[PDB]
């Protein structure tokens, strides 16, 4: 598809069985969803954002549905106010930005 | 042109007579710049973000040229750790997400 950016590029994603809605941006180089449970062992992550530092749990090699394209990669977890698609899994559906 | 997303999409701005760098973020509603001067009014604002809020000034009417192509719109001036070109001004240079 082709998203234009008059309205918030949110699409629905599948994660853990659930679906969620959530951000394709473009300015995070990780992608980072709110409160869930996910299988296996997590490392600890510090991301920066505009107001500061987060602290977040990463949980690697994470299966995801992204408007429909299966992606498979790290997955931060933590007090983001909205969930954020970052770069790392843009790139596994083939995303690029044009003008 | 057509962006790929392996790296931050980092791009050369001119706004108030300054040349720039600045990330081109589908996931930011708003432009918000570092610290600079701008002519005309003001209005304080907060945004929020990952790490919480940060104040800002509010200039509006603001001609920035990004990637050559030229855009007029809001300009947020305020602590940003990385200078943000949003949605508001990446719909006037015509840009899509494509996958
Ligand atoms: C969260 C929300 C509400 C959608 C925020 C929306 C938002 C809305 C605005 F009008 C103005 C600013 C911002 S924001 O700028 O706050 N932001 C945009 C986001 O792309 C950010 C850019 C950025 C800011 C500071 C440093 C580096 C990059 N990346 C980010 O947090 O990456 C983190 C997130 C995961 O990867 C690293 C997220
Ligand atoms: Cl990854
Ligand atoms: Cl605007
Ligand atoms: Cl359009």
């Amino acid at each position: 598809p082709q998203i234009t950016l008059w309205k918030r590029p949110l699409v629905t994603i599948k994660i853990g069985g659930q679906l969620k809605e959530a951000l394709l941006d473009t300015g995070a180089d990780d992608t980072v969803i709110e409160e869930m449970s996910l299988p296996g062992r997590w490392k600890p992550k510090m991301i920066g954002g505009i107001g500061g530092f987060i602290k977040v749990r990463q949980y690697d090699q994470i299966i995801i549905e992204i408007c429909g394209h299966k992606a498979i990669g790290t997955v931060l977890v933590g007090p983001t106010p909205v969930n954020i698609i970052g770069r790392n899994l843009l790139t596994q559906i083939g995303c690029t930005l044009n003008f």
